[PDB]
């Protein structure tokens, strides 16, 4: 039902002293849509390879010299694999196109086996490209892993190897795009854990700073799961809490009354990070959320004690400079490091935009800040699951992007941002840098062979040459707007 089922059968209905019929088979291969995976192909390639080699001895066609010498490369073109499986049933695809048949049948054919989307070009980049992929994904696995060793990767660093020059000839390929949101979707998530981890784990920050920390740990990336570290940590830093930023019992409102302070007063009173709930005749002091409770807290992670800093009437928390760091910022590293050490994790983005949205129009600048790191941030947090150098990642920041107006268009006023404002922060620092050079520089390569079939045939121009560039022109501007 794919491209290469198709191609089979056409070649598969003889015709060969008219060379004319031949040749619109093969051009609509060049032109085909159908995607086919590794084990498809792998199943139909010697007879495909076999079929268009016998299409060139029969008919000397250029067409015929261009699928048989580009066949591995146009098979893999369209690819559709589970990257579940990992790199191995490609391995074992390539495994079949280099095998010793493929040689023998464009030999005898008189062809080239060393074409730039051949046989041997094909096993030797994408066998380095799986290789890479598969040192991608040998980073941490687990939250329990980055817990213990919290390295802060940028995430364009990840899949840097991926999308270097050399592989640019299997840049557009569907299974290398397809690659690239597999390991975004596996690597991106713990930039934001090992971030809070390194303040968790900061002895120059205060005890309270450093126990909230750790409940925002345990709240986006542990849930029920109980990590002993974690637990301990927690435990350290609540013991050591000052006492002062607490409410005393019989003052009126000092229990809990947020689910947030509920929450945060349960671990507290327990020592235990996992304990998120109060049961009835249980006493439980809460976190102050008065303006003298932020002396008992660190000046640039503020946000980190999120219900004071949700407490508007009460409370003004400064969040000017993590607001100039967030604009300042010019790659998703930089953001996300500003966002998380300043205390805007995901969730406390996702309530302090509702509580300062909550009392637009009229806002001070000093809520416009908490209002607009809170907003930008909340995106930023969307899109860095998905962040990376390719197609999927295009199409999931387009998909953010067309939410802020319908969002924010009424706010943005009043937030202090001009029209477009909160689009004009995002694209700053998380707008998608695929480097599609190197669709064209894939096209390049292609008509290289094609000029070469073109000239050992003895012509300047083929209709090879013009299905081929209808084909790839299609694919540059419906996937990338080329
Ligand atoms: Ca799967
Ligand atoms: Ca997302
Ligand atoms: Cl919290
Ligand atoms: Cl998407
Ligand atoms: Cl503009
Ligand atoms: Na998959
Ligand atoms: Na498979
Ligand atoms: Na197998
Ligand atoms: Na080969
Ligand atoms: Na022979
Ligand atoms: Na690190
Ligand atoms: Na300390
Ligand atoms: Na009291
Ligand atoms: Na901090
Ligand atoms: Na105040
Ligand atoms: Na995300
Ligand atoms: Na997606
Ligand atoms: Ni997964």
């Amino acid at each position: 039902p794919g491209s290469m089922e198709a191609l089979v059968r056409a070649l598969e209905e003889a015709d060969h002293a008219v060379a004319t019929v031949v040749q619109s088979r093969i051009l609509e291969f060049f032109m085909a849509a159908g995607r086919e995976t590794p084990a498809g192909v792998r199943g139909l390639w010697a007879r495909a390879l076999r079929l268009a080699c016998r299409a060139y001895v029969e008919t000397g066609t250029c067409e015929a010299a261009v699928l048989a010498e580009n066949l591995a490369g146009l098979a893999l073109w369209r690819l559709r694999h589970d990257w579940d499986e990992g790199t191995a049933p490609l391995l074992e695809l390539l495994g079949v196109v280099n095998g010793d048949d493929t040689t023998a049948a464009l030999t005898e054919a008189g062809l080239r086996t060393s074409a730039e989307f051949g046989p041997d070009a094909m096993f030797r980049l994408v066998s380095e490209w799986c290789a890479a992929f598969d040192e991608a994904l040998a980073g941490a696995r687990s939250a329990d892993d980055v817990l213990a060793a919290p390295r802060v990767v940028p995430p364009e660093q990840t899949a840097r190897a991926l999308v270097q020059p050399r592989f640019a000839t299997l840049y557009d390929m569907d299974f290398v795009q397809d690659g690239l949101r597999y390991v975004a979707q596996h690597t991106n998530w713990a930039l934001p854990l090992a971030l809070a981890v390194r303040q968790m784990q900061n002895e120059g920050l205060k005890p309270l700073t450093r126990a909230l920390f750790a409940l925002t740990i345990a709240d986006e990336f542990f849930h029920d799961r109980q990590n002993p570290t974690l637990r301990e940590q927690f435990a350290e830093a609540a013991r050591a809490v000052d006492e002062a930023a607490l409410v005393p019992v019989g003052e009126v409102n000092a229990t809990p009354r947020t689910a947030v302070e509920v929450r945060v007063s349960a671990a507290l009173a327990h020592g235990d990070a996992y304990v998120r709930e109060l049961r009835p005749g249980t006493v439980a002091r809460r976190l102050r959320t008065d303006q003298g409770v932020l002396a008992l807290l660190d000046p640039g992670a503020q946000a980190v004690h999120v219900a004071a800093a949700a407490d508007l009437d009460h409370t003004q928390v400064d969040a000017t400079g993590v607001w100039e760091a967030v604009q300042a910022s010019a790659s998703p590293l930089q953001v996300v490091e500003a966002l998380v050490t300043a205390g805007f994790t995901r969730r406390h983005c996702d309530l302090l935009e509702r509580a300062v949205l909550d009392r637009a129009p009229r806002l001070t600048d000093a809520q416009r800040a908490v209002g607009c790191t809170a907003v930008v941030g909340g995106v930023v947090h969307r899109l860095l699951d998905d962040y990376g150098p390719g197609l999927d990642y295009v199409r999931a920041y387009t998909d953010v992007a067309d939410t802020l107006e319908p969002l924010y268009g009424d706010v943005t006023a009043a937030l202090g941002l001009p029209e477009k404002g909160v689009e004009h922060v995002v694209r700053h620092c998380m707008a998608p840098r695929p480097p599609t050079e190197h669709v064209g520089a894939a096209r390049a390569a292609l008509l290289r062979e094609v000029a070469a079939a073109e000239r050992r045939a003895g012509l300047a121009h083929s209709a090879a040459r013009e299905a081929l560039n209808t084909w790839l022109a299609f694919r540059a501007q419906s996937r990338w707007g080329l």
